[PDB]
């Protein structure tokens, strides 16, 4: 089997994507966030905090004839961003992209922190990391691809995000056409639950390419791109007026600037973030004082290669036994 669907970022500045879902019988369809960097697929839903709920779609088991108590489970979780939600789980059908699961541990949110309250676009998520991370207890479950793969044609799925522009995720093939070039495969670490690899280095702009590792994960739901503050810096010393901002929380720069493209290496392959997917825009609406989209992962503990890396990518996260990340230009 396979599954294709497409993926529409949530504002002007793509600050998420979200990709419709099918869960129970009839079919309810949630517009969920994509979540390479976790293992929790969890939703919105008929048990949620009413004061918590304001304008998203819920899942409601109760008109589901094919949902079920996984009884006694629970789920915690708490994001990058400090964001959190929670609640019991049940087991039904998901479908992503005309790709079924029957048996999906669907994790119905009973609270959720206001960063989830405030965005009515995006009502769940669904993670594709390493189902290690899935905080289901006291029995863990899978996620939707772990359940899918081995009735897939082939144990993958595919990563193709738009720049202002909606995108794809495909499930079991690889799209032959959605990319130019060859595609660079690169080994993945599953030791911390992530699509961890190696980054061979960077460029800043049209400057010489630095040969150096730099370990990172895939991270489909986080915004941005984030690098060691050495490599930042170099980035944004090439921005005339640029400076690291602790009252704003990052890179600012000045919005008549325009941006030089950045480079990460990919084994001996190279993939080019043009400038204007760094910028995002006003700090506060009228500002004169625009946001980067790269920034410094100092204090996060660990180098996320978000949307705007990825973005710039046909991304392969091969699911074989041994798992491996292939990126190619497009």
């Amino acid at each position: 089997s396979t599954g294709s669907a497409t993926t529409t970022p949530i504002d002007s500045l793509d600050d998420a994507y979200i990709t419709p879902v099918q869960i129970g019988t009839p079919a309810q369809t949630l517009n969920l966030d994509f979540d390479t960097g976790s293992s929790d697929l969890w939703v919105f839903s008929s048990e949620t905090t009413a004061s918590e709920v304001d304008g998203q779609t819920i899942y409601t088991p109760s008109k589901s004839t094919t949902a079920k108590l996984l009884s006694g489970a629970t789920w915690s979780i708490s994001y990058g961003d400090g964001s959190s939600s929670s609640g019991d789980v049940y087991t039904d059908t998901v479908s992503v992209g005309g790709l079924t699961v029957t048996g999906q541990a669907v994790e119905s949110a009973k609270k959720v922190s206001s960063s989830f309250t405030e965005d009515s676009t995006i009502d769940g998520l669904l993670g594709l990391a390493f189902s290690t991370l899935n905080t289901v207890s006291p029995t863990q479950q899978k996620t939707f691809f772990d359940n899918a793969k081995a009735s897939l044609d082939s144990p993958v799925f595919t990563a193709d995000l738009g720049y202002h522009a909606p995108g794809t995720y495909n499930f079991g093939f690889i799209d032959t056409t959605a990319y130019t070039g060859s595609i660079t495969y690169t080994a993945v670490s599953t030791k911390q639950g992530f699509w961890e690899w190696t980054s061979t280095g960077y460029a800043v702009g049209s400057g010489t390419f630095k040969s150096t590792s730099i370990d990172g994960i895939a991270d489909t739901g986080t915004t941005l791109l984030y690098l060691p503050a050495t490599v930042v810096s170099a980035y944004w010393a090439q921005v005339s007026g640029a400076k690291s901002s602790s009252s704003v929380g990052g890179y600012v720069f000045p919005c008549s600037a325009t941006l030089p493209s950045f480079t990460f290496g990919v084994g001996s392959a190279r993939i080019v973030i043009p400038g204007d997917y760094i910028d995002f825009g006003p700090i506060s609406t009228g500002s004169s004082s625009c946001f980067g989209g790269i920034q410094s992962s100092a204090g996060i503990g660990i180098n996320i290669f978000g949307d705007v890396a990825l973005k710039a990518a046909f991304v392969v996260f091969n699911g074989a036994t041994t798992p491996t990340l292939g990126f190619a230009s497009k």
